[PDB]
């Protein structure tokens, strides 16, 4: 039942450009106990580079749901949290990954379904896409430098989820 | 002081031991750069320099250009005051086994003491040898699913460097 809670976190990758990042995201999810991958218009999928980077997490790629729109990806979700490479200081406040993990686990209560949405490598999420997320998540990084790699960003968020999930069990 | 605090991350050395995939070296460089680190050391990398490393090091090729390549872990650790190495879920008594959050706390205690920190990462699946692990004062384990517990090397560097940045930000009240 504790492990099954993590099955209800849907990782949504929006219009991923590099197939290697899809595999890297699948590996990061598998390493943390997550399994539900959804791809919105992936540029190149399936692809040998996604299999290669998955390094054993090919099961996640095999069960991945490929959809045309973010709206279809989010169907049935209780709450949606998004992370994008483009996030200007206008509309909403940003959660850090630790607070994102807390939000995720509380929303998994009572059979809740949580979506963790990741934007395109450079282009992030569009304004329309961002409006579909009730929470916006930002990984604190050096503001002088570049965005985190997509698979690295999935690893950070999922790692925080696991840490919070382990702490609740006294583990 | 404020000057001191702002420059602390230059005193963390990221040591990659015997990396097989050059792409992981570039991915590690990128992960370090986004977290404010800069000092990369490679112990017997299989293929370096290499185009695949450059390809993955977006916005971080300067880290690859300045990387120090050495024949042994002993040479990579020269001048360090503390060494923390990644390890599996089972503690090697009496070496302490820290999670990444405790690793970051230990790093910041040593950086505030004007120490030099090494974060050591093993091979893609073999990890570090018993001899390499004995050169660390601390072992670090990223809690992962025990049925699929080996992270991608660059992903592991990202997790540890992310925790170091969080602790470094907290220390400054930001």
């Amino acid at each position: 039942f504790q492990s099954m809670m993590l099955d209800r976190i849907r990782v949504v990758l929006v219009n991923t450009s590099h197939p290697g990042n899809i595999g890297g995201a699948a590996r990061a999810m598998k390493n943390m106990g997550l399994s539900q991958l959804v791809l919105v218009q992936p540029e190149s999928f399936p692809h040998g580079d996604a299999v290669a980077r998955a390094s054993g997490a090919t099961d996640i790629l095999d069960a991945a749901r490929v959809v045309d729109t973010l709206e279809e990806a989010l169907s049935g979700c209780s709450v949606v949290l998004g992370t994008s490479a483009r996030d200007r200081r206008i509309p909403w406040p940003l959660l850090d990954p630790r607070e994102c993990a807390t939000t995720c686990l509380e929303h998994l209560e009572a059979n809740g379904e949580v979506a963790l949405v990741f934007g395109r490598e450079y282009a992030g999420l569009t304004n329309e896409e961002l409006q579909r997320c009730q929470f916006h998540v930002h990984i604190p990084s050096d503001p002088e430098f570049g965005s985190l790699n997509l698979a690295a960003a999935v690893q950070v968020l999922t790692y925080e989820v696991r840490m919070a999930w382990l702490a609740a069990q006294g583990k």
